[PDB]
Parts: C-alpha cells; structure tokens; sequence
C-alpha cells in the first residue's frame, strides 16, 4: 500500500490488482507504468486515455465533478481494466462512470503514477488478496 501526503503517489501493479484511489480534486494526471498513458482532466471536462483506440489516445468528455472523486480501477488480466469511478457532480447528482477494456496496457509490471491527489487521498493497491509492496521493492 503506497500512500504519499505530498501530491503524487506511485505504485507498481501486478496481475489481478485493484486500484482504489479516493481523492478530492478536479484533475488527476495518471501515468500507467510506461506502456500506457491516461490524463483525467475534469477541470475542462474530458478524460484522455490511450487504451486501444488505435494510433493514439482518445478524448472522451466527462461529467463535471464537485470535490470528492472515487476512482476504482480493477485489473485482472494482461491489460484488462475496469475503471469504475463514482463521484459527486456540479449537477447535485451522483456520477458513476464505467469503462471495460480488455486490451489496454500492461499488468504484471506497471508503475502507475497518480498526481493531483494532493495531501489527503489514499491509494489502495492490492493484488486481489495479497499485497504487492511496490512489487519491485
């Protein structure tokens, strides 16, 4: 379990993992290891992700959160991801977005970087049942 009260929190992921990041911000600069890129800019209203959109990333407009934001990405294959994020919106309503992409990026070895979580967010990184302590350290 890697947690940083600074601003960024990195942690290598291993097959069959689960990333539960509870942060209170409108921006999240994510860097999934080195074989994937994903920038969640809720400030403008779009989540740029490079999974399998061919050639490069794909910009998909997202709701306008309002403070708290729960991002839960469960891994369970070569690159299969399940981005299930539930957060509060400016529309005074709950926003539960989901993404299911089998062919995304890596899995076994992938140091994901989460910047913008500020000092108060927790990064729950566990391989289903076991705990991947940096799975490299």
């Amino acid at each position: 379990k890697t947690e940083i009260h600074g601003d960024s929190t990195k942690a290598t992921l291993e097959e069959g993992q689960q990333l539960t990041l509870t942060f209170i911000s409108t921006k999240l600069d994510v860097a999934v290891g080195s074989c994937h890129s994903l920038v969640a800019n809720f400030l403008d209203g779009f989540l740029k992700f490079q999974t399998g959109s061919n050639s490069a990333f794909d910009v998909v407009e997202v709701e306008e959160p309002a403070g708290p934001a729960v991002l839960t990405i469960g891994l369970g294959h070569k690159g299969r991801l399940a981005v299930v994020l539930d957060y509060t919106r400016l529309n005074a309503a709950l926003g539960s977005a989901a993404y299911v992409v089998e062919d995304s990026g890596c899995s076994s070895s992938e140091e994901v970087s989460f910047q913008g979580v500020g000092s108060g967010a927790t990064l729950v990184v566990t391989t289903l049942g076991e705990s991947p302590t940096a799975v490299s350290a």
